[PDB]
């Protein structure tokens, strides 16, 4: 497939990826820088976050998702079905509306793209609405994170793809706090783009912190496979 080519043809080694967040939660600002690589032949990613600004005014695990499905392990059965990498390298939006359950929300857009031979996500962050002192302002979620999978549709009208999935956060009770993740990507540029049949993304999350740092930081790795088109 001569299309599925230029695209695909970006990810079969090892690509260097830089992530930029300007966030705002309830007034609370900060900006966060991120390093690290992506490896979609096998599905695994490798970040470092720093908050750049000082303290983080949310919890690390909250931003997971924001902080790259270009990168996802798509089966040579499913090739067709990878929008992400179809959009490259002019690459595509993502933007969401993340509803904390009983609590505040994210809105969120960034711009997936290379620059040069490095994948660059640049996103834009506003919360509004949150509790002071609720899971998320209050930082009472545990430093962890759940693997979850995430299901894309077709959006055939605005040339993209929809995406739905549930995040649970463990509280440090015991207790989970959902997050509600409402995604649409859309291409950067104007060329075919592929729109594939429903499936999803298998994700699993593991965090960590760096010994040697001292800043307010995190330190992630990511594997992701794209199933449910046998």
């Amino acid at each position: 497939d001569p299309m599925v080519s230029k695209g695909e043809e970006l990810f079969t080694g090892v690509v260097p990826i830089l992530v930029e967040l300007d966030g705002d939660v309830n007034g609370h600002k900060f900006s966060v820088s991120g390093e690290g690589e992506g490896d979609a032949t096998y599905g695994k990613l490798t970040l470092k976050f720093i908050c750049t600004t000082g303290k983080l005014p949310v919890p690390w695990p909250t931003l997971v998702t924001t902080f790259l499905m270009c990168f996802a392990r798509y089966p040579d059965h499913m090739k067709q079905h990878d929008f992400f990498k179809s959009a490259m390298p002019e690459g595509y939006v993502q933007e969401r509306t993340i509803f904390f359950k009983d609590d505040g929300n994210y809105k969120t857009r960034a711009e997936v793209k290379f620059e040069g031979d490095t994948l660059v996500n640049r996103i834009e962050l506003k919360g509004i609405d949150f509790k002071e002192d609720g899971n998320i302002l209050g930082h009472k979620l545990e430093y962890n994170y759940n693997s979850h999978n995430v299901y894309i549709m077709a959006d055939k009208q605005k040339n993209g793809i929809k995406v739905n999935f549930k995040i649970r956060h463990n509280i440090e009770d015991g207790s989970v706090q959902l997050a509600d993740h409402y995604q649409q990507n859309t291409p950067i540029g104007d060329g075919p783009v592929l729109l594939p049949d429903n499936h999803y993304l298998s994700y699993q999350s593991a965090l960590s912190k760096d010994p040697n740092e001292k800043r307010d930081h995190m330190v992630l790795l990511e594997f992701v496979t794209a199933a449910g088109i046998t």
